[PDB]
């Protein structure tokens, strides 16, 4: 049969702001920090496929039971698979630093098969009653739409503290792998990539974040919140060889940040969310959301 789960890509939202629009024309979903997957779940046995197009069925075993109530069904699935902080919040750091205790849910948005019927071409707002008729009373979890119009939704989901909202168009069909104007994304915080050049512990209660600048890191403040246990242990490994006598930064710390430091070279890329730029250049309530083993610090800027 036809519908090729293994030439599926996920469909992309457009950054956008959601507060004009109204919930008769939009469904309002919220935004969940986590890693994007589709599922097949035949008759039980499940499948997973990351965005890239690869099954990593095999690095998600706490979902192998995510069809347990869904046997006389053959699914693809579109969602998150999320792991909760202390908030019940999903956590960007605690999914990727994740042990063999933590628990993985998968959160569902969306179906794109069933038993037979492909719904490639189906209106989303059809897909989603057969996505509620699906998982109604199972352990399969499907995350309601917010109620309200854009500006209800967004303010709830804040409350909530969520990373945004996500708007999809009623009307809209499901396009793989292309980012389209029927999904709108609108996150709560700014977010800016840095560049790790010392630590402090407590162990590691802290990293000294910097942007590239001509004569070195042009210091971006101090981030604390956001990491705990696991990461931080993988933090030290990755630190550990990049260890220096030298500061990476264009200006010595002041003596308040530089307080029992240790500067590593300026090697490793993480990410941060932040409200706003103080006048001088530091970020303002910072926290961390990861690790960015992908991006190398030459690509860093102010964004
Ligand atoms: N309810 C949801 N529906 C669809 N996608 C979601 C949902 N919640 C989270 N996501 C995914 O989380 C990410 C939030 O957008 P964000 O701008 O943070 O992503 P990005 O990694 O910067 O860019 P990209 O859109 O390329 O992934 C998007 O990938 C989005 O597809
Ligand atoms: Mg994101
Ligand atoms: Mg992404």
């Amino acid at each position: 049969s036809m519908f090729e789960f293994d030439n599926l890509a996920p469909m992309l939202a457009t950054h956008g702001t959601v507060a004009g629009l109204k919930a008769s024309q939009w469904a309002f979903e919220g935004m969940w920090d986590g890693y994007r997957l589709l599922v097949e779940a035949d008759h039980g046995a499940v499948r997973l496929r990351s965005r890239s197009g690869r099954d990593v069925t095999a690095e998600y075993p706490q979902l192998r039971a995510l069809a347990e109530d869904l046997a006389d069904h053959h699914v693809v699935l579109d969602g998150e698979a999320v792991v909760l902080d202390s908030s019940g919040v999903p956590s960007f750091s605690q999914m990727q630093n994740r042990g063999r205790d933590t628990r993985v849910e998968f959160w569902a948005f969306d179906l794109l098969y069933l038993d037979g019927r492909a719904l490639l071409g189906t209106r989303y707002q059809d897909r989603r009653k057969l996505l509620e008729t699906l998982a109604n009373a199972t352990s399969l979890t499907v995350p309601e739409l917010l109620p309200g119009d854009g500006a209800q939704a967004f303010a709830c989901s804040r409350k909530h503290g969520w990373e945004g909202v996500i708007a999809k168009r009623r009307d809209s069909r499901y396009q793989p792998g292309r980012r389209c104007a029927s999904w709108v994304k609108d996150k709560h915080w700014n977010t800016q990539e840095v560049v790790i050049g010392g630590w402090r512990a407590g162990g590691v209660g802290s990293l000294l974040m910097g942007i590239p600048g001509p004569g070195g890191l042009q210091f971006a403040g101090r981030v604390g919140t956001g990491l705990s246990e696991r990461e931080l242990a993988n933090l030290k490994e990755m630190l550990a060889p990049l260890h220096t006598d030298e500061s990476p930064f264009d200006v010595p710390l002041p003596a308040r940040d530089a307080k029992g430091i240790t500067y590593v070279k300026p090697a490793l890329v993480a990410e941060v969310r932040y409200s706003e730029w103080t006048p001088e250049g530091r970020l303002r309530q910072s926290s961390w959301r990861g690790l960015r083993p992908d991006k190398k610090p030459s690509e860093v800027v102010r964004e």
